[PDB]
């Protein structure tokens, strides 16, 4: 028996904040299910470099990620985009949910994506305090070491970008409006400051510096460990062994292996919540005041549906028998990330100075730099807001070795053996596409269920005049245009990289090996000679160009579109299947019931401005308070910080 | 309250006939649990065209092998041997199980491999009158539309089956032992009778012939509809509405949607059986005498493991806390088919005479042919018996259109659209890769469990001389060596077609277009040139052949190394989990318990001589005489047959 009044279905990135801070504020009696144990022995987890498969056994090397027993593996329907290939993009399976796998990085997010995209309430200066919380509870760190790729390609940045703050042109890439005339790159020389990207008054949206903030702490001893929501809010100095709380936090109980099927439900009011554990039997909670889904974008719709609260016609054909709430907008709207990879060679024969000093430590874990960047000077796709509001769109990343799969690393001819290769990826952060999450069998928590996400499709045409057919086929080619327009952003640092390496004592060359040069300086040539309709050759019935330079450029461009469809990364920032709106008001509880709540990522309006580990924490965080009534969170000094065992 | 004295978990393509045939002949109480509905009204199923996606929605055209809704959707761990590729391969999910989404073929598989790979008492004559019963139970037809493709095949084959019938050689493709010097080709001209390849007397080991069996029947209308084991035995005429018998069969219960957790097992005794239903809540049903699993190959051992019948030791480790028996061979020695495609080009002015007569009608489902063919003249890996007993190694089948994936199809540049190009493949049946399912959470039943299968592996050498480390290299690249003599087989068909189509009537010229001719024409040189030692170019680093010549070859055979990886498919004829002698006996008796038994595919120690869904049939017909005494399917007249509804 465990009658509780608050029940939290789910200790991920948000759960753990709102279970912790939610005990230590008020008393009352708190339950945590989570299904699956803790990973507080497990070398894998705890070492960072755990993360790329150091304590791997011969016969099963396989990531994290990979592994069905640390990670929920949910596969999407064929992507008719990408030549109908299905991806299995993961969930964490453990206390702290994904942040036990993940790459502990720290991008906030910026100023501009909450004060445009998100309602009235949850503007940035409505939120800063709970991102300022959320940072000084995990204390991240900066690089430990420096290397001179750094400096090479800081120089190219600021110099390319001297020319961008003149010219008068309103919407460049290296453009930030916060700032002025001055560029905002990090200067590179003795004691340089340090700009620092998540900083509180969010001035720093377009910026480049030498180093991200990664989640990791050192020990006395000397050794690194990961520090995750796990490791902070649920260590054997709060909860014991047995999944009590302990003094403080005595008003508090977690369930270790616990997985949760569907919430029993009387009249439109929450009343109990039913789970199965590892003996097999069905247990049933009591609940008085509140339910909080906290179980990951892909698996809080699932419950959501299952419960009752759906499509009703949807959900009768497949045999639901208890119907709830008609609410045809639950598990829409699904958002993520995609980062396509460009890989460049150093051409001479000591370039070995030139690229030492770049092995994956666990302070940067193989990132080094280099910035985020705005929109493209010639990109259709812009809010109206881009003229006097500075917007972030790409996240540009720096890597040692070669990071395209395996299949293409064959095909391209380019091996990881060698070494005079390095990888660079522009990440595209205000993805277009949308896809949408529902369930298949109404019995119990499936692994897979109905994920449908098409990301680069194609336009055909229709009979239709050209002059009104245009701003259909723009919409539907934005993702493919962006990722083009991030690999010229990419192509025009190179030369001036080759300047700066030149004149900083390096008898180097860089040229981009992948995808083949040829096919990228015909793209250059063609876009400075066809101007801001250079798009319309997408589709090449449309523009009646028949000269054979407008084919040629076509067939460059229809030889392009094949690199990104399969040399890329589909990333695992999943979010917004629930969000604020759609499926929840501003108090982020669901429309139809008056007491269950969803405080997870899947509530985010809009993606924020990187990695999404951050905004979950912060949505747990500022859920706290709306759950009790008043700031308590928001008002706690910087000082106080949960102790670490 | 559900007592009774058998209980069977799954109702696939032996669950059916098992409770069926037991229910007949008994008066027990049986039990059938499934977990899914009966499809006896959707149009997708009963229609055979209907696999092809006749029926599909427009935004949501997928297969039914991708519908998590069908099937079971369980993905492999990376694949090491193909670039780490995972890979979704389905279970059917409903009553008649992978019988209800599947190709419909019925190959019985040879008389040789039951004589020289299954145990004593599982010999073929001890075995023939239960596929006989399972094939009179179904009635499958032919083709019912002549094309002179399978003319020109035809002659081709038997134009040089009559060279290899002479030059005394033992082991070629198209030798049969059991016929004589003539060659086992059918006669192609007007009232030619036709060689069947199911046979009852298993003479047909390597058989030329026209036409398959398709499991479909024709109703009085017009319309063909599918037939499958939850078609013909549990259907509205033996089984009422709410799951009950009817008259013969009143002592029989089927229940529709009730997802198998585990057995609650006294001592070493099995008592119980727990599921969960669509309501969500969980059942238990007491147990007299026997449980038969019949979950499909990827799902047995699952439940066999979460029961407590497996390794202590991982068991243990992962959390199951009830421990019966430790057999480490749970789970082991997974086996599958796998068709690499080749496709092939028509260049003249009027070939649509040529290629007429062949789009896909439910009668045949585009399949035009064309053998069993037996081992390759130059094939190390073949077994000692090969001299006095003719094996079954490639099953060849031709087809209309291209057949490559979608990915390949962009790369190598020949599209769908166009009319001039056909597909053959050489399907392996013999496959030699062994791979293992273990559990990774001892809750509830996953859709994704860990699955270890690696294919295309290559060999690494050491400072071992090389005398003495070749006979491992050839067991590592076993199947690599048969893809590419099946690429061999099928190029030395089409300059016979050559011959057969310019005194046939056409004006036609064939050669193979994917993979390119030059890469296969260097192969056929290679062969013939370097002998049975040819295989030995796959390691350039141990021939000691530096010459140019043999860089050449090495390096042909790195390259075609390619395609098998990348342009095939892996079949869904998953079979030998729980096999005769490991896991079970020869009663199909799970060792180290007195009542359960396990009688679906999984029991198999060998796979069949070609399609799997014979073989589970005839497996659970057999255990039907095991479990009641005495023989009474065995010796049933064959015209007695159930009737249909
Ligand atoms: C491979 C990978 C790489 C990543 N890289 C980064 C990165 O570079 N930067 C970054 O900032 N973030 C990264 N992340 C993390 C990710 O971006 C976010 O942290 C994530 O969205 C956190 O959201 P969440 O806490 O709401 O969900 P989760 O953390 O996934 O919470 C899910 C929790 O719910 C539980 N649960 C689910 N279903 C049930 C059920 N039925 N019953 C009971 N419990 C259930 C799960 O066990 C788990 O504890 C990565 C994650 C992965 C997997
Ligand atoms: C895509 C595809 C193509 C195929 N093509 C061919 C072909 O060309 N030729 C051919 O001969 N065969 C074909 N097959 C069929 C296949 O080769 C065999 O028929 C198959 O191995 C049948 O084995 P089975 O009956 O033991 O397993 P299944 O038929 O898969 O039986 C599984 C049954 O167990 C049930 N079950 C599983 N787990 C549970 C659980 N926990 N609780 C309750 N019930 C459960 C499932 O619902 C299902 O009813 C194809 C199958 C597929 C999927």
């Amino acid at each position: 028996n465990l009658e509780a009044d608050i029940v939290i279905i789910g200790a991920g990135a948000a759960g753990c904040v709102l279970a912790y801070y939610l005990t230590k504020f008020s008393d009352l009696k708190i339950i945590l299910l989570e299904a699956g144990h803790t990973h507080f022995n497990d070398p894998v987890v705890t070492d960072p470099m755990g993360f790329f498969g150091k304590y791997n056994p011969p016969n099963e090397n396989i990531r994290m990620s990979q592994n069905p027993s640390y990670a929920w593996q949910p596969a999407l329907e064929p992507d008719t985009g990408a030549y109908s290939m299905r991806n299995v993009v993961a969930h964490g399976l453990a206390v702290g949910g994904s942040t036990a796998i993940n790459q502990l990085n720290y991008i906030v997010g910026g100023r501009t994506v909450f004060d445009n995209d998100w309602p009235t309430g949850w503007k940035y200066d409505d939120i800063k305090k709970y991102f300022r919380r959320v940072l000084a509870d995990i204390s991240p760190i900066r690089d430990g070491t420096k290397v001179n790729l750094t400096n090479t390609i800081l120089e190219s940045m600021r110099v390319l970008a001297d020319q961008q703050v003149s010219s008068g042109v309103p919407v460049d890439f290296l453009i930030n409006k916060a700032t002025g005339g001055l560029p905002n790159i990090e200067q590179t020389y003795q004691g340089a400051p340090i700009v620092n990207l998540n900083d509180y008054e969010g001035i720093n949206s377009v910026c480049g510096f030498k180093s991200y903030y990664v989640g990791v702490n050192q020990l006395s001893d000397g050794s690194y460990i990961r520090k995750y929501a796990g490791n902070t809010y649920l260590n054997s100095y709060y909860v014991d062994s047995n999944g009590f709380g302990i003094g403080k936090f005595s008003n508090l109980r977690v369930i270790s292996d616990a997985v949760v099927d569907r919430i029993h439900f009387e009249g439109q009011r929450a009343v109990s919540v039913t789970y199965i554990d590892k003996k097999g039997n069905l247990h049933s909670v009591k609940v008085h005041k509140e339910v909080e889904i906290c179980s990951g974008s892909f698996f809080t719709p699932t419950i959501l549906q299952r419960s009752g609260i759906g499509d009703f016609s949807y959900l009768s054909s497949i045999g639901v028998p208890d119907l709830v709430y008609n609410n045809p907008l639950v598990g829409q709207g699904l958002r993520n990330h995609y980062s396509p990879i460009t890989q460049v060679s150093v051409t001479g024969p000591d370039a070995a100075a030139f690229l030492s000093n770049t092995a994956a430590g666990p302070t940067n874990m193989s990132f080094r730099g280099a910035g985020m960047l705005g929109y493209h000077k010639l990109e259709p796709n812009k809010p109206s807001n881009a003229g006097s509001v500075t917007y972030r769109k790409y996240e540009l990343l720096v890597t040692g070795g070669v990071a395209i799969s395996a299949d293409q690393q064959y095909l391209s001819g380019i091996s990881s053996s060698t070494g005079n290769y390095f990888a660079l990826i522009a990440d595209d952060i205000r993805f277009a596409p949308v896809g949408y999450i529902k369930i298949g069998t109404p019995n119990f928590p499936r692994d897979t269920p109905k994920i449908f996400f098409n990301t680069f499709v194609n336009y055909t045409p229709t009979t239709d005049p050209a002059d009104q057919q245009w701003p259909v086929a723009q919409k539907t080619l934005a993702p493919l245009i962006s990722a083009l327009l991030g690999y010229d952003a990419i192509y025009q640092i190179v030369q001036q990289m080759k300047v700066v390496a030149v004149n900083a004592g390096f008898n180097v060359t860089l040229q981009m090996a992948y995808p083949p040069n040829d096919l990228l300086v015909e793209l250059h040539n063609g876009l400075n000679t066809y101007g801001i309709n250079w798009w319309h050759y997408f589709v090449p019935s449309l523009v009646n160009d028949d000269t054979p330079a407008g084919k040629l450029f076509a067939s460059t461009l229809s030889k392009l579109s094949y690199y990104p469809r399969s040399g890329a990364h589909l990333d695992s920032h999943q979010s917004c299947s629930c969000s604020i709106g759609g499926t929840v008001d501003t108090e982020l509880k669901v429309i139809g019931v008056e007491n269950v709540r969803v405080t997870d990522l899947s509530a985010a309006p809009h993606p924020p401005g990187g990695n999404t580990w951050c905004t979950a924490a912060m949505i747990g965080a500022r859920a706290t308070d709306l759950i009790l009534g008043k700031p308590l969170v928001a008002n706690l000094p910087p000082e106080d910080v949960p102790v670490f065992t």
